[PDB]
C-alpha cells in the first residue's frame, strides 16, 4: 500500500528522474517516500574516500566498508529490505518486483568503480534481508541506473504511486495499433475492425506465437 | 564517434544526460494539432491507448537518414545484451523511440523498417511505465564501449583487513597470483551456479 525508498549513491544527481517521474498526489497521500542520500555524507577523511586499493590485486577500486557500513547503520532497520545492484546478482524479474511491491522500506545501495566491500552485503544480512540482483545481461558504469529501473518497475506495481493504471490484462504480445486505419500504405489488420471479438483474440494469440518463437524461443 | 538522438513525450526524465553528443527530443513538437493528443484507443480493443504512427513519422523523418540505427525499446523486443553493446558501439547514428501509454503503433517501426535499420529491444524482463528508463540503459551501456571514450564475478575486498570481525580472505592478502586466482576462479564458479545457472547451459530454477 504504501512504501519508503532510500537510495545511496555518491552520484545524488543521477536519480534527478526518479524526482521527475513521482506525482504530488502519490507523496500527499503518504503512500510513497523516495529520499536520496550522497554516500560521502559517511566519509571518515578530509578528502572524502570512498574507495581503496583491493586485496589481492585487480582492475579498478572497491568501495570501502567502514564508510557503506556507517551509511546503512543509519539508514536501515531490522524490517528494511537492502537492494544491491550488481552484475553478479540474481535476475531482476517482474516477480521479484511483484514480490517488492509490498515491502514497506527499501533500501538501495548503488555501487560504482568495481563495486562494494563483500563484508558489507555480508554483515546487513546477518540482521536484515538483503537482495544481490541484476537487471539485465550488460554492463553498467554503476548501480545508480539499475536503481531508476528497479524503483520503475516495483513502484508502478504500487496502486496510485506512479499514476499508472493496473490493467485486467509466458508469451510476448503482440502488436498495437490505433488511428489512423491507413497510414503510408499500411492498413491496420482487417481482423481488428470486424467486429468478431474472439477470431481477434485467436490472432492475437497467434502473433504472440510468432513474435515468440522469433525473438524470445527461451520462452518456449 | 556517436550521436544519440532520443525521442520522447517525457523529456523531463532523461537529463542526468566530444566523441559523443546525446540530444533529447520533445515528440510534442511534431503535433499536428496542438488541441490534439498523441495517443488513441486501440482498434480491435484492448487495455490502455497507444502512440499514433502519424506524429511519429513526422518527427522521424526529420530525425533519421538511411543510415540510422532506429532503436525501439519494447518489453516485447529482442534481448539486449553486451553483445547487442558491442554492436552498437560503432554505429554513427542511434535513434531511440521511446514509448508510453501501452506503446507505439506497430506500423511506426514497420514503416520505418523500410527505410532504415530497425531494432526492437527489451533490456529485461520485468515491466516498466514507458520506454525512458530503457534507454537511458542502453546509452549506459553502448557509450561506455564507444571507441576513446560467460560467468559472474566474485567478491571483492579492501582495508581493512578485519572489520566487525570479518576477515578478508586470507589468500587475497597471500601475494600468490596463482593461488588467488585460483580462489577468485572457484569464487566465480559457485555464484554462477548459484545464482545464474542458465549461463553454465542449465535449468533456471
Ligand atoms: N544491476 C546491475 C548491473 C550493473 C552494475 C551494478 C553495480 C555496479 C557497481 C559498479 N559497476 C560498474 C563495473 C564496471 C566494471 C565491470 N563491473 C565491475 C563489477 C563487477 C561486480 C560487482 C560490481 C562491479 C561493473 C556496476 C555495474 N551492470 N550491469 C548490470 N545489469
Ligand atoms: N525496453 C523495455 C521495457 C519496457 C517498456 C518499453 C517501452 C514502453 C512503452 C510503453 N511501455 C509500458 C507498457 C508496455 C507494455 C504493456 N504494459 C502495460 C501492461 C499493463 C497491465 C498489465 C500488463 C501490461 C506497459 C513500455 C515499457 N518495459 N520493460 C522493459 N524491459
Amino acid at each position: 500500500g504504501s512504501m519508503k525508498i532510500d537510495v545511496v549513491t555518491i552520484f545524488p544527481e543521477y536519480l534527478q528522474p526518479v524526482r521527475q517521474s513521482l506525482p504530488g498526489k502519490a507523496i500527499d497521500a503518504g503512500l510513497v517516500d523516495v529520499a536520496v542520500h550522497d554516500l560521502r555524507r559517511w566519509t571518515h577523511d578530509v578528502h572524502k574516500s570512498v574507495d581503496d586499493s583491493p586485496y589481492g590485486g585487480g582492475p579498478g577500486m572497491v568501495m570501502k566498508p567502514t564508510v557503506w557500513g556507517d551509511a546503512l547503520d543509519e539508514i536501515c532497520t531490522s524490517e528494511t529490505l537492502l537492494v544491491v545492484p550488481t552484475p553478479a546478482g540474481y535476475p531482476f524479474t517482474q516477480e521479484t518486483a511483484w514480490q517488492w511491491s509490498t515491502e514497506d522500506h527499501l533500501v538501495i545501495a548503488c555501487g560504482r568503480y568495481e563495486g562494494i566491500d563483500q563484508r558489507v552485503a555480508d554483515d546487513a544480512a546477518t540482521r536484515m534481508r538483503v537482495r544481490e540482483v541484476s537487471i539485465g545481461d550488460y554492463v553498467l558504469n554503476g548501480g545508480e541506473a539499475a536503481a531508476l529501473v528497479i524503483i520503475e518497475a516495483v513502484l508502478r506495481l504500487v496502486p496510485g504511486v506512479l499514476g499508472n493504471a493496473l490493467s485486467a490484462q509466458s508469451l510476448l504480445e503482440g502488436p498495437s495499433y490505433t488511428r489512423p486505419p491507413s497510414w503510408r500504405g499500411m492498413d491496420v489488420p482487417p481482423v481488428l475492425l470486424s467486429g468478431d471479438h474472439a477470431k481477434i483474440a485467436a490472432w492475437r494469440a497467434e502473433q504472440s506465437r510468432q513474435r515468440t518463437i522469433e525473438r524470445r524461443p527461451d520462452l518456449l
